[PDB]
């Protein structure tokens, strides 16, 4: 019998780091904003494949972010770790979501992020000194891409960087876990570490956002101790892994487009616009759109019923040709405005401007100090993460014109 189905398996893995999987490109090319897929357990779900409908549904209050809902579209067995756990505000709906998010916004405002630029530049150049002094070759992930945002978010959260080896390992084991067992164990490792940190800040008040939440909201019973752990865990893990993966993939992508990398190096005013285009193009968090409908929603003839899972795939929506002409082409000179790599609505990425600053400083630093940077292995030799997690590589062997 023929094997063609009306709801293809979802998600799919990338074979090229800066191109949609073949299964996503056909979903992008089907007409209409919605299309059925099949999750890992056999459940069917909706995916959004157009930019305007993705933007409209991300702001529709009839789509809930409640992870604990039984109908929430889980995309892997490892997802049972966050469902079975107390929720941070990413999995909350209004009004409870707003009261929790307000406790954290002070550390991510524009004026606070801009003020952090001297500190971030010191952090980037510090790890660039060490990598260049150790001689080629080098793993760009473990020696630069991961340590730089790790130290920045640790200073922002109040987490001691002296323990970086522990929680970096546990954060990997959680994000790239393939079964619920290794995911549960990694999450418990981070929870146990953070709970000890909370007790530590109750004896002597600490710094950062975690120290402030312990001395203020937790002391007044406005947040549960376990809510504080999930919130701190969310910020810690999002603070490391997203920026590290954007850096690794942005380096890979720019090295495969040397004409645009040359233009970027010649005119640094293009860096902020190239970051926006890289965010649209790469879209490393395109699974970050899971929703469950609480009421019936009509979208251009199609009907989402209450209790159905919806997955807004921002990587597909960022390749909408009616918004960005020739969407599959990298183009640092294009207007990448209104892209959905950071989401949209009340759950729009809290640390989107920290990531913009981190990537801007990092790209300028690599072009200033290692302009001869190239990949020590062919791109096809690299191992990409599957579509069930944050896009990126685990290793990135690089080399350069060395001398000292
Ligand atoms: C670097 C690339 C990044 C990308 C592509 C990205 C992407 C996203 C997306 C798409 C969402 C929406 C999730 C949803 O609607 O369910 C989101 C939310 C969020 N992100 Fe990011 N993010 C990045 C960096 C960061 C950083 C550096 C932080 C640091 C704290 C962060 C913290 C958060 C938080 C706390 C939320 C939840 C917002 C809310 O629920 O109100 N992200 N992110
Ligand atoms: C193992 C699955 C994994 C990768 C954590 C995940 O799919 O997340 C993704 C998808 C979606 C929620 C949005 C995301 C954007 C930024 C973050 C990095 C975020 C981590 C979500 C957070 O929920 C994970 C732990 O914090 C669990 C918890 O706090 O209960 C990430």
């Amino acid at each position: 019998t023929p094997q063609t189905t009306d709801a293809p398996a979802f998600p799919s893995n990338r074979s090229c780091p800066y191109q949609l999987p073949d299964g996503y490109a056909q979903l992008r090319d089907t007409p209409g904003p919605l299309h059925r897929v099949t999750l890992y357990d056999g459940r069917q779900a909706w995916v959004v494949t157009k930019h305007e409908a993705a933007r409209k549904l991300l702001g529709d209050p009839r789509l809930s972010s409640n992870r604990t809902d039984d109908n929430f579209p889980a995309t892997s067995p490892a997802f049972e770790a966050v469902r079975e756990s107390p929720q941070a505000f990413i999995g909350l709906d209004p009004p409870e979501h707003g009261t929790r998010r307000r406790m954290t916004i002070s550390e991510f405002t524009v004026k606070r992020i801009k003020g952090m630029r001297p500190e971030v530049e010191e952090v980037v150049h510090g790890f660039l000194d060490e990598m260049l002094a150790a001689g080629p070759t080098a793993d760009l992930v473990s020696q630069f891409a991961l340590p730089v945002p790790s130290m920045v978010i640790c200073r922002l959260l109040g987490v001691p960087y002296a323990d970086h080896e522990f929680f970096q390992d546990a954060s990997k084991r959680l994000v790239q876990s393939t079964d619920a067992q290794s995911a549960l164990t990694a999450r418990n490792d981070l929870a146990g570490y953070l709970d000890g940190l909370i007790t530590q800040f109750q004896t002597e008040p600490g710094a950062g956002l975690v120290g402030a939440l312990v001395a203020d909201q937790l002391a007044n019973g406005e947040i549960d101790r376990e809510e504080l752990i999930s919130t701190a865990m969310l910020l810690l893990i999002a603070g490391h892994e997203t920026t590290a993966s954007m850096t690794s993939l942005s380096v890979i992508t720019l090295l495969d487009h040397p004409e645009q990398y040359a233009a970027l190096r010649a005119d640094r005013s293009l860096v902020p616009g190239a970051v926006e285009e890289l965010l649209r193009y790469l879209a490393i968090a395109d699974i970050a759109g899971g929703r469950v409908a609480t009421a019936d929603i009509e979208v251009e003839g199609q009907l989402i019923r209450a209790g159905e899972g919806v997955i807004v795939v921002n990587s597909i929506a960022n390749r909408d040709g009616t918004v960005y002409e020739d969407p599959d082409a990298l183009d640092i000179h294009r207007s990448a405005r209104h892209h959905l790599a950071f989401g949209f609505g009340v759950h729009q990425c809290l640390g989107q401007n920290l990531a913009r600053l981190e990537l801007e400083v990092i790209l300028n630093a690599l072009m200033d100090r290692v302009p001869t940077l190239r990949l020590a292995v062919p791109v096809e030799q690299l191992v990409l993460r599957p579509g069930t997690t944050i896009q990126g590589v685990n290793e990135l062997p690089v080399t350069w014109h060395h001398h000292h």
